[PDB]
């Protein structure tokens, strides 16, 4: 159907999860939709980008409240990077907003408990193909309630 890498990644579609621990950032990337974007992860995702069609997954950090998500339209750009950003970014990309929201759902919880084969997620990660299609379709079923 999907047809997934030897990392249960697809190849068309690839999933990032990023933790946010301010209010001020994550609004401001819901009014602007730009995001910034970890030197740490930032080599993996950029490669991503050239290649497929890359979706970041929003998720508070303390509270692992469901955010949204949206697809990553543009490569990596330290000239565009928002104002929240220190010195832990590489640089600014451009979104594109699929689903926003603020509420907390059990389900994408322990997804997100879970994702670092079997551990918490770390920012900026990579996921399975069956953990953002699954984080995708929780976000919208919870919306829709």
């Amino acid at each position: 159907r999907v047809v997934l890498d030897e990392n249960g990644i697809s190849h068309r579609s690839r999933y990032f999860i990023m933790l946010c621990d301010n209010e001020t950032a994550i609004a401001h990337a819901k009014k602007t939709s730009i995001w910034a974007v970890k030197k740490d992860s930032s080599k993996r995702i950029s490669d991503a980008y050239k290649k497929a069609s890359v979706y970041f997954i929003f998720v508070a950090q303390q509270t692992y409240n469901a955010l949204g998500y949206a697809q990553v339209v543009s490569d990596l750009n330290s000239t565009e990077l928002p104002f929240w950003s220190d010195s832990s970014h590489a640089g600014g990309v451009r979104i594109k907003w699929i689903k926003t929201c603020n509420l907390f759902s059990a389900e994408i919880s322990e997804i997100v408990s879970h994702m670092d084969h079997g551990s918490e997620a770390r920012d900026g990660m990579e996921m399975m193909y069956d953990e953002g299609s699954r984080l995708c379709t929780l976000i919208n079923y919870a919306i829709m309630k």
